[PDB]
C-alpha cells in the first residue's frame, strides 16, 4: 500500500464514502475510531475491537507521554506491537488534553516539535498537528488569537514532520482548523492550512460544550472551506445522531469516547435510542441489548444478565457493554457507507432519526 | 451421557486420574474449577474460560441468592443460560460464605432444605450438602459439635435432594467431611457420610488458615477415609503447590479464587513461581508472563504491557492476568493428569517443586 491515498468512491450531497489506504491497512470512510486512552481500548482486546469492524483506533498522546512514556514505548517497539494492534493508529497531539502556555508550547513540556516527535516515537500512522483548542464560548478576539497561534503551530508541525524522513515517508499529517464559531476565522484558518498543505483536515474546536444546533451550523459553513479531495475529521464527535448529521455536512472521520465511557456507565446504544441497562425494568428482560444488532454480545447474552453485571460492578459487564456499543457504532458507519454508495443516505438519515428518537 | 459416572483410568500411589461424566459434559480429573462469584468468572467471557481448558466452573450460591436472586435466575432459565456456560457447574451450599445459627439453619434464611432448593433453582449440576465449616483453630469439643451438626444436615440435604425428582435424576450431590484437624472426628464424619451415601465427598474445613504442613497432615489420614470409588473434592484449595501435594494425597477436584483474585492484584503464576507484575523490574521486560505457557496472553503480549495496564488500573490488565492465571492452572492440571496416566507423577511433583521454588 501507499503511505497515504484517499479515494472517494461515491457521493450524495455533501456526504462522501471511500477509502484511505495506508501502509498498515485500509480505512473505510466515513469512519469511527475507537479511542484507546492508555494504550488500550478500555475493556477490549484489540482482536475484539477489530471484530466489531474498526479499521483504525485513536491512541492517547497525553496519557501515553506521561505513562508509560514515549521513549519507553519506542524502546519497546512502538505502540502497535506494545498494545497488539497492527492496523493504523491516529494520535492526537496533546493540543486538547493538557500548565503554562506560551508561543513555544505548554509546560505542565509540549511544543509542536515535541508533540510531533512523541507521535513518531509511538509509531503513529496519522499524526495530528499541535494546536490550541479554543474554549467555548470564546470572544472573537481570543478565538482569533488562538486560531492564529494554532496556524503558526501548524506550520511548525508540518516542518517538524517533514524533516524527520522516516516519519514523513511512512505516516500522514493532518492539520486542524480552529476559529470557534466564527465563519471569518474558520475561513482564515482553512486558507492557512491549505497553503501549508496537509494529508487531511480536522475540524477542531467543536464538541466543547456547544449544542448540536450550533455545531451543525458551524459545520455548514466550515467543512466546505477545506480541500474537497482530502479527508475531513471531526474531533471528539459524537453521539450517533451527531455522526449522521456531520456526514450530511461532509465529515469523513470521527472519534468519541461516548461508546466506551458511557457503556461502562450503563448506557447502551440501540436503533430505538440509548437505554440505561441499570434501570430496574431490565432486571428480567431476556431480549438482547438491541433487537437487530449482529454483535456477539447480542447473539449470546440478555439485558437481564448485563443489567446484573453492571449493577454488581462486574468487569464482564464493562466488557460486554463496550463491545456492543462499539459494534453498534461500526454498524452505523457501515449503514452510512452503504447508503451513500447506493444514493439513499438522505433517506437513511431520516429513517434513522425517526426511529432513534 | 449419564447423570453421574466417575471412572478412574489410572493411579499412582494415592493419586488418581479419570473422568466424571455428567449430562452437561465430561470433567477430567484431577480438575481445577474456576470460581464465578456473581454468575461470572471475573473478567472472562465463558468462551475464554473454556478455551483455557476448564471443564466445570464453581457458581456462587451466597452471592447468587442475594443478587440476582435464586427465583429470579430460575425465572430466567437457570444459571447456565443466564451466564452463557453450558457445561457442568458445581454450586457451594452457602455453608461457608455466610447472622444467627440454630439447628434449623442460619438466618442473616438458609437451611439444608432451602440451600438444596436454591441450587435446584440455579440449575446446579453438582450440588453441595449444606454444612457448617468449623473455624480454625477449633477445640475438640466445638469441632465435634460442628461436625455432628454438619452430619445431621448432610442427611437432611440428602433427603431434600432425593425428594425433588428432577434434581435427583439430573444433578449429583456431594457430602462434606468436617472434623477440623482431629483424626477421630474426620473418621466419624467419613463414616456418617458413607452411610448416607453421596456421589462425591469433599474434604471441608481446610484452607481456613492452617498452614500447608497442617493441611497435608490432615489430608494424609482424612482422604483414605472416604470411599475410594467416588471423587474427592478439596474445597478452597489452592496454590499450585497445594494442588500438587493434595493430588499426591488422593484429591480429584479443586477450586480456588487465587488465580482470579490474585491475578487482578498483579500476581501471575509461572513455572518458576509467582511474580508480581506491578514490580518496576517488569516495566521494560518484553518476555511473556511465563516462558512456556501456551495461553493466548503469552502468545500476544509482554510483561511490560501487562505491567503498564495493571499500574494504570486498566480493565484489560485484569482480563489478561486472569486469562493467563487460569490457563496456567489448567496446564498444571493437564501435566498432573498426563503424568499419573504415564506413571511418572511423583517425578513430576519433584521436578515441579524444585523449579517452582
Ligand atoms: C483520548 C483522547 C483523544 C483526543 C482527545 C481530545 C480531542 C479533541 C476534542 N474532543 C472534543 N472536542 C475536541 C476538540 C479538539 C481540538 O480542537 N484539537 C485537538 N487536538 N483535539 C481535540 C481527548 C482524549
Ligand atoms: C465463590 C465461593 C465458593 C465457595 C466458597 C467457600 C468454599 C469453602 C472453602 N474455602 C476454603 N475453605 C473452605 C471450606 C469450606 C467448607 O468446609 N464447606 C463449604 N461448604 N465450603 C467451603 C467461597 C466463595
Ligand atoms: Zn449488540
Ligand atoms: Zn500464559
Amino acid at each position: 500500500r501507499p503511505r497515504f491515498s484517499f479515494s472517494i468512491a461515491a457521493r450524495e450531497g455533501k456526504a462522501r464514502t471511500g477509502t484511505i489506504e495506508m501502509k498498515r491497512g485500509v480505512i473505510r470512510t466515513p469512519a469511527f475510531m475507537p479511542v484507546g486512552t492508555a494504550a488500550t481500548v478500555k475493556a477490549l482486546k484489540p482482536e475484539t475491537v477489530r471484530a466489531t469492524g474498526a479499521d483504525i483506533i485513536l491512541g492517547n498522546t497525553y496519557h501515553l507521554m506521561l505513562r508509560p512514556g514515549a521513549e519507553r514505548i519506542a524502546k519497546l517497539g512502538g505502540l502497535h506491537s506494545f498494545m497488539g494492534w497492527d492496523r493504523p493508529i491516529l494520535t492526537d497531539s496533546g493540543g486538547y488534553q493538557v500548565t503554562k502556555q506560551s508561543e513555544e508550547g505548554v509546560t505542565f513540556m509540549l511544543s509542536p516539535e515535541r508533540s510531533i516527535e512523541i507521535q513518531h516515537l509511538l509509531g503513529s500512522d496519522i499524526v495530528m498537528a499541535f494546536d490550541e483548542c479554543t474554549p467555548y464560548p470564546a470572544t472573537p478576539s481570543r478565538a482569533a488569537s488562538s486560531m492564529e497561534r494554532s496556524m503558526r503551530w501548524a506550520k511548525r508541525s508540518r516542518d517538524a514532520f517533514d524533516s524527520r524522513k522516516e516519519q514523513a515517508e511512512n505516516a500522514a499529517l493532518f492539520g486542524i482548523q480552529q476559529g470557534s464559531v466564527f465563519e471569518n476565522l474558520r475561513q482564515q484558518s482553512a486558507d492557512a492550512l491549505a497553503e501549508i498543505g496537509f494529508d487531511g483536515y480536522a475540524v477542531g474546536g467543536l464538541a466543547v460544550g456547544e449544542g448540536q444546533d450550533e455545531m451543525f451550523r458551524v459545520l455548514d459553513f466550515s467543512v466546505p472551506m477545506l480541500p474537497d479531495d482530502k479527508p475531513h475529521y471531526l474531533m471528539g464527535v459524537g453521539k450517533p445522531d451527531d455522526i449522521v448529521g456531520a456526514v450530511e455536512r461532509g465529515i469523513d472521520m470521527f472519534d468519541c469516547v461516548l461508546p466506551t465511557r458511557s457503556g461502562r456507565n450503563g448506557q447502551a446504544f440501540t436503533w430505538d435510542g440509548p437505554i440505561n441497562i441499570r434501570n430496574a425494568r431490565f432486571s428480567e428482560d431476556l431480549k438482547p441489548l438491541d433487537s437487530e444488532c449482529h454483535c456477539a454480545v447480542c447473539q449470546k447474552w440478555s439485558r437481564a444478565y448485563i443489567h446484573h453485571l453492571i449493577r454488581a460492578g462486574e468487569i464482564l459487564g464493562a466488557m460486554l457493554m463496550t463491545e456492543h456499543n462499539i459494534a453498534f457504532y461500526q454498524q452505523l458507519m457501515q449503514k452510512i457507507r452503504d447508503s451513500i454508495s447506493e444514493g439513499r443516505f438522505s433517506q437513511f438519515a431520516q429513517d434513522f432519526r425517526a426511529r432513534y428518537f
